[PDB]
């Protein structure tokens, strides 16, 4: 699991993946706000104070996900979490957003064993991510930035910036 | 809940949101067409005759959603329903479509309390909405119009019109 | 059901659709890798050896879906399977991908009875499909091709080819 958090069907992994399957299902079935938050704190690497993740929520590992304080994640979010996904404070994430830590080689022979490479995703403080957005590997979204609904983010986004479209392009500066 | 249906963690609201969590889960788990339709009529503001909503279906409040007659909504649809969402008769909605009544201010200080503003969405009669479409706040789609799969609709769409792309642009007139 | 696999509320159909509702729910609730694979082999037309479909997975009929060997389908995939969907060997499909076998007529009068037309989708061997992709009717993706995350594929994609954007356009040749 350490060749993987560093971006290369293991024993540890298949247990951790199977634990997450258990907890996800339990969370997505929980009708109780407190019990979900509780279960989620057992799924996630870290889930901050006054923070909230709406079900159904999907990921593979859980423990690679760290979520800060007063951040809200809306329903139906998918996170391919083979590499760390770090989300700061006061972050808003709209529904059906996708985080793809994983990806593969172009060459089909380099794919027959399902070799995944993973690069972490970082969402800094006070960021608003629109519904239906995709964020691919290695992306950092800088503090106080906005990603418009349905964008696909392939490159790092500077702080105090608005971005939209697909690929995402910088629409305007939110600097004072 | 009235400062909100008018587009500004309340008592009523947290009950209505918690009721919807209950019913959604029950609907999405129901293997019985009649019992789903029954449960859905208890979730929704209104669900018309010969109308059909395929599970899993996701929303927050339920009671702000009014669906007309002979309309079909395919599976995995998400509706952020803080403001009314009104859907007419003979409407077809493809799977994984998103309705976002909610949104936020650009300014990150105007977002720390998760203040949402909500504007209603209206889908008139005989409209066909493609799979994977996003419809943002305040949008009306006029009667007999078509929205192509994967479009993102930000502005009102006239009747008898075909629209596609992202942002949606008017592709051709379906007027006789 | 034969006017339909050939691309036009029946008895057979409503049973087969209702069986799939049963099995889907059972699969998406299964915490056991072996039991899912088992249940999935009962849902699908064919599910090959060393092949893997991650829950939750959504479709309508199940029996029209044939999946080859060593292919991996990630979570939250939706398949409108009124016409055959044929997926080869060593295929990778990213999460939240959509296959739309179904579609409708532009004309709203040609839609009041929810008449669907269906055209099959074929994904050949060694193809990698990115997360969040839409594939519409009648599309074949040729062997060893790559479809970048979030593309919408409307036309056939030649083998040894990389495609991306929406509509998908051919980005580069993966021929040796
Ligand atoms: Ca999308
Ligand atoms: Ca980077
Ligand atoms: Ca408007
Ligand atoms: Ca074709």
């Amino acid at each position: 699991l350490e060749k993987m958090l560093k971006g290369h069907a293991s024993a540890e992994i298949e247990a951790l993946r199977s634990q997450a399957g258990r907890l996800k299902l339990e969370i997505n079935q929980s009708l109780d706000e407190a019990e979900r938050y509780a279960l989620q704190r057992e799924l996630f690497g870290h889930l901050g104070h006054k923070s909230c993740v709406q079900p159904p929520f999907h990921c593979e590992f859980g423990k690679t996900i760290r979520i800060g304080d007063h951040t809200f994640i809306n329903m139906n979010v998918v996170m391919l979490d083979g590499a760390p996904i770090t989300i700061g404070d006061h972050v808003l994430i709209g529904p059906s957003t996708q985080f793809y830590t994983a990806s593969h080689s172009l060459d089909y022979r380099r794919r027959q064993a399902w070799e995944t490479i993973c690069k972490p995703i970082v969402i800094e403080d006070d960021v608003w991510i629109g519904g239906n957005v995709v964020i691919n590997q290695g992306v950092t979204i800088g503090a106080r930035s906005v990603v418009a609904a349905n964008s696909v983010v392939n490159q790092d986004v500077p702080p105090d910036t608005l971005v939209g479209g697909t690929p995402a392009r910088i629409l305007r500066s939110l600097k004072d």
